[PDB]
């Protein structure tokens, strides 16, 4: 059971990551938060595996908790900056302090080509 | 060769799937429009096998859109609605007229449980 939490100010989106992770048979979501302040306050009780962090976010961003999770915790997980369009050159600082990353494209197309062949084969 | 036409309102949107159907090796995009007046002038010309249309746009809808196909034009493509949550009653009637549809979720989730997992191994 791979642990993951989420930390992003996209309601929206960590409603989806939750449903879409928690699916999956291999993991599970132990916690979620909306900004870094609160970020870093639950991986001071959770320890999770996996940390899902958004790469910028007002005031706190995915950077500063990043550099605030190498200096201050003894246990850390492996984080994935959740990346979009234009923020690439940001998240290489943090890939340069060992973090991963994912582009996060702005619509779901998972499936919609197999739909696709499905209607055109019926025909 | 899966011909496909595209009609949406939301350029970004519109953008991403010519991007994604374009990368499918048996598929082609054969054109695209950003309201129901030039869908209709666009399936005059290039007849599709497949139309990907925006259920709800301002003044013509995907409704009335997916009317004026089945009561004007000789020659019909199979209609796909893109439907996004919120907007399944209205697609609905779409479905009683023969169209099928793709429930569009904000955000592109794929790979992302691959890249969890690979990240994961490495440790």
């Amino acid at each position: 059971s791979i642990k993951v939490c989420i930390a992003d100010d996209n309601r929206e989106l960590v409603s989806l990551l939750d449903e879409y992770i928690s699916s999956q048979p291999d993991m599970e979501v132990i916690g979620t938060a909306y900004n870094g302040q609160d970020c870093l306050q639950m991986l001071e009780e959770k320890r999770p595996d996996i940390l899902l962090l958004d790469i910028i976010m007002p005031h706190l961003d995915g950077l500063a908790v990043l550099e605030r999770i190498r200096a201050g915790f003894e246990h850390q997980p492996n984080v994935i900056m959740l990346t979009a369009f234009g923020q690439e050159d940001v998240t290489k600082k943090a890939v340069e302090l060992g973090a991963s990353y994912f582009i996060l494209k702005p619509f779901d197309m998972e499936n919609l080509a197999h739909h696709i062949r499905q209607v055109y084969g019926k025909t």
